[PDB]
């Protein structure tokens, strides 16, 4: 029987994941294992494990990692952690196959540790390009260091064969986290309210801030100064990620709720079924988050997406590209106010039907 | 003035290094610093930070990594040593530019080390095609982290724009380590026989047969008997660095020593200048060392490489590939005794040259093909 060993280090990329562990996981030939770690085990980030559990899974081995101190120094410090403790997490496991979504630093580590280790990679979301981040530059060292490759379009899939990887190896399958629209029940507003103790029956935006880390100076102020000049609106905030860089967004978010505390619902971190909820209700998905590129434009709702953590992303006419600039954001969010499916099925089957056991040669382009 | 620091991890990346460090060193409007680290520290290499300090280098910071265990977990320890070690020695470090050279995992460490730090990274041999265990994947990883590039050849530096890197960061600039055959001074016939007690002036063959390890139950059979139906030829090696079967080597190189001692000369470790006097004037270099498809060519001397250690490096005129089969191996030897892209040997200037009039302090864009 195969082992399909799924990682997952944040809330939103096991959200993504769901259903892919959820089919393994309900698949009689195949034994899911889940390496949980980063984010999942911090406070600060709401301690996320107790949701894998809670939705029925079994998480086979966790490496809590990432150190407080918030500097790019403690951040490399926190991958050599995380490695260390790969090394024997995955020595214990003996996945046959290791699945890494996306981009962030703990999937750089483990990605590495699983090559040395001989544990083939298959990698979810390769050949995109996210230019403000260094996400960018370990998306793509991940896919160099990756067996099988699931891109979610077909410019995906093309950007990866030119990254040298064979042409048999890469799968054009769609966004894995676009199934939760068919697979998922939404939450209703009154039950969103109950949850919350808040009321989401009146206009709102939901805002993911993560620090833009190839960004030298970072100053957030014109990001909440245009938020305090909107009448009218509810602002419900989710937390930041654990790059360096994100503790000057919490106190920022700790101050525009001190400032306006009927106004202001920060959420440490919704399960992706409320996420999803609260997402869909909103006037707009304001920030600089991924889902501003992919959720928020498959469930019809406006984004204003801000600076460069995701500049190179395909775009689409529900897109408001906007400079950190009080002015630029003001004006975005005041424009907001005044106007397939089966992809885990696809996953698995490539996985139960091809062998992708040893690394493929590069692929020079003819 | 800018800080230029250089990682090293391998007395043989050292040496491939060593004259990009000299210059450094001797050019007063940049600062060298040197982060030391992985096989450096290693017992069973004898200390090599030692000879760095030697050679007139200051080591500015340290970073002892490698676990004792030849376990796949152990590897990825190690380099969580690395990772936390690197952190502090960067930190320390305020370097304007980390030179990282090749493809090993401590050289992937030091590279998303400083791309999360904001070091901008100067990544010398990407684009090469070279099917180890994993190191082909490492070494293109790494170039996906670093800023400029810094590749050996032509076909190289196409690869890495294919890669995605932007072309005006990509210098195909020769092999640095080539730099030793234009700045070395030989030692003559003479001078190298009163030094090993051994007559040079008669032909001879300089081996270097590395332990092949992806060829296990290694069998050298059709490689020592392939020597000894060659008449009239001394026979002249060092010793095959510490690999998993180097005794199978050690032994069957003594084999031939006590069975010829008068024409067989088993060698210490040369030392850069004396094994680039002693290949320079060998009837070729036979084996499988990387020395085989860039020194000797450099140097004039046909070169007969063996098995497939050196896969997927560029072939040219000079060189001729056998198999590990007796009757191919001698049709070689005999008559080649009959007998310009990885550059001359003035890459450290070029590097030099384009590190201080090009600005990569951040990754460019990437760069698709049209
Ligand atoms: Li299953
Ligand atoms: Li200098």
């Amino acid at each position: 029987m195969k082992k399909i060993a799924v990682f997952t280090g944040t809330r939103a990329e096991y959200g993504l994941l769901y259903w892919l562990m959820r089919d393994i996981q309900q698949d009689p030939e195949l034994e899911l294992q889940i390496l949980a770690t980063a984010m999942h085990y911090s406070p600060e980030h709401g301690e996320t494990w107790k949701t894998i559990v809670k939705d029925g899974f079994e998480i086979t081995e966790s490496v809590e990692m990432l150190l407080s101190s918030d500097t790019s120094s403690a951040v490399v410090k926190s991958m050599g952690v995380g490695l260390l403790g790969f090394a024997d997490a995955l020595k214990r496991m003996q996945p046959d196959v290791l699945v890494v979504l996306g981009d962030r630093f703990e999937a750089l580590a483990v990605t590495q540790a699983a090559l040395i280790m001989h544990v083939p990679v298959a990698h979810l979301h390769g050949g995109e390009i996210t230019e403000g981040a260094y996400d960018e530059s370990i998306r793509h060292a991940i896919t160099k260091m990756s067996n099988i490759h699931f891109a979610a379009a077909e410019e995906y899939k093309k950007r990866i064969i030119q990254l040298g990887e064979q042409p048999e190896r890469v799968f054009n399958v769609g966004a894995l986290g676009l199934d939760h629209i068919q697979r998922t029940t939404f939450k209703s507003i009154s039950e969103l309210s109950e949850l919350y103790d808040f009321d989401f029956s009146k206009p709102y935006f939901l805002i993911t801030y993560h620090p833009e880390t190839n960004l030298l100076e970072e100053n957030v102020a014109p990001l909440f100064d245009a938020l305090k000049q909107i009448n009218d609106v509810n602002f419900i905030f989710s937390y930041p990620n654990a790059d360096n860089g994100n503790t000057n967004i919490v106190k920022a978010m700790l101050d525009l709720k001190a400032q306006l505390p009927d106004r202001v619902l920060l959420v440490k971190s919704f399960g992706i079924q409320n996420y999803l909820s609260v997402l869909k209700n909103a006037l707009a998905m304001v920030g600089n988050s991924s889902s501003g590129l992919s959720e928020a434009p498959a469930l019809q709702v406006p984004t204003v997406n801000i600076g460069d953590r995701q500049k190179g992303r395909l775009r689409c006419e529900s897109i408001l590209d906007v400079r950190l600039d009080e002015n630029e954001i003001v004006e975005a969010l005041q424009k907001a106010i005044n106007f397939l499916g089966n992809t885990s099925q696809k996953i698995i089957e490539v996985i139960k039907t091809t062998d992708f056991k040893k690394k493929a040669p590069f692929y020079d382009l003819l």
